[PDB]
DNA sequence: AGGACCC
DNA sequence: GGGGTCCT
């Protein structure tokens, strides 16, 4: 039972959406701004030495033409993000979202259904769509090559559809599991696709220049390995299981070792509707702590609209803060049943304010949706 | 409640 | 930055 998975990854996503809004920005170098941050930027702008999450500070000093648009309000990028997922759901119901711009679809049932349709003869006419990782030779007599190519044909269709139907371009990687599809999708960008045949899996895995570059291994695990002599993928592949267990837990240990081989048994999960809704707001200090209520009235008013759009009702509220640094904090509590009726801000602002007193950034999160 | 991870 | 997810 070997799977066929596609990882769909949108190009420079926010800049795409802005570029659609204001076409006078197309092929003008564009960065998207949130506070002091240039969060993403278009390819026209990348060429000129802009990188994602560069300071607006430097970024201008590296490009003094860079046209900046404010993207602190995610309403539109969120909305467009869902249209993408929904389009892919039309291909196979089982789409998993990674952030606003990444999607996995498990294509296994679909490829098999396609193959069932073809005869002995047109099975030799099965060709690839896009790049093949590491220029690897197709062997049409290989059942796993055949499926991976049909997989790639499906990916090209998702991509044609996203562009035709939503005006959006992006990348795809096709592979036998989520880790690999995610790694191969980025090999040719922008707006290209790559299929990974199994013989080229070590090659892919070994092209990484650091364990941190593995989806799964984050800021902290990196530092944990780096502090053990482990730096390459092979270092990880060959480190002692037993010792690695003792340091990070049999839980993290045993999975990140699989990962270092290219092995990933984790299923594509159907995302469906969101588990939560939140608004954030960052600032340089707010200690007036009644103005700190106003912030909380803004976050609420907006959040309230979003749940009012959904039609599902949240049963828990959360307030999150951070104290001037020199870690975030949260207080939860249920939403009272009498006030789960969609007047409503008037009672909510108190719940949050006593939650407030029980304690740079203010944040409200609604969760436990029914 | 706070942590690790993702974008 | 401004969002999300699942686990402990
Ligand atoms: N660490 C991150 C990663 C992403 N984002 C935001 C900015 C992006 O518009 C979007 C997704 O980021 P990606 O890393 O997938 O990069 P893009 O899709 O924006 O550009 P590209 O795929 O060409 O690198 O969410 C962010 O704020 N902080």
């Amino acid at each position: 039972s070997s799977r066929v998975i596609v990882h769909v990854d949108l190009d420079c996503f926010y800049a795409q959406v802005e570029m659609i809004s204001n076409p006078e920005l197309k092929d003008k170098p564009l960065g998207v701004q949130q506070k002091y941050l240039v969060v993403t930027c278009n390819y026209e702008a990348r060429k000129l030495g802009v990188k994602k999450l560069m300071n607006v500070r430097d970024a201008k000093e590296k490009c003094p033409q860079l046209v900046l648009v404010n993207g602190e309000d995610l309403t539109r990028y969120r909305e467009m993000s869902y249209k993408v997922t929904e389009l892919l759901e039309e291909f196979s119901p089982v789409v998993e979202r990674l952030g606003f711009d990444e999607n996995f679809v498990d294509l296994t049932e679909m490829v098999e259904k396609r193959l069932q349709q073809l005869q002995s003869d047109e099975l030799s006419a099965v060709t690839v769509s896009g790049h093949v990782y590491n220029n690897q030779s197709i062997n049409l007599l290989d059942v796993l090559h055949i499926r991976l190519l049909v997989g790639s044909q499906i990916a090209a269709e998702m991509r044609e559809a996203m562009y035709n139907q939503l005006g959006l371009t992006g990348c795809a990687g096709v592979a036998s599991n989520k880790l690999l599809a995610k790694l191969v999708s980025g090999v040719f960008k922008p707006n290209q696709q790559t299929v990974l045949l199994p013989e080229s899996c070590q090659h892919l895995i070994h092209s990484l220049n650091h364990i941190k570059e593995i989806p799964g291994i984050g800021y902290k695990t990196a530092k944990c390995l780096e502090a053990l002599g482990i730096n390459s993928v092979r270092d990880l592949q060959t480190f002692s299981p037993k010792i690695l267990e003792k340091e990070l837990g049999i839980s993290v240990a045993q999975r990140i070792q699989k990962l270092s081989f290219g092995e990933d048994n984790s299923p594509v999960i159907l995302s469906g509707p969101p588990q939560s809704f939140s608004e954030e707001d960052s600032f340089k200090k707010c200690s007036s702590e009644v103005e700190a209520k106003n912030k909380i009235e803004e976050l609420l008013a907006s959040l309230l609209n979003r749940v009012c759009q959904d039609g599902r009702k949240p049963h828990t509220v959360r307030l999150i803060i951070r104290r001037y640094s020199s870690g975030r904090e949260s207080r939860q509590c249920p939403i009272p049943s009498h006030v789960i009726q969609k007047d409503v801000m008037t009672p909510m602002v108190d719940i949050l304010m006593k939650l407030f007193r029980n304690m740079t950034l203010l944040s409200v999160c609604f969760c436990n949706l029914k």
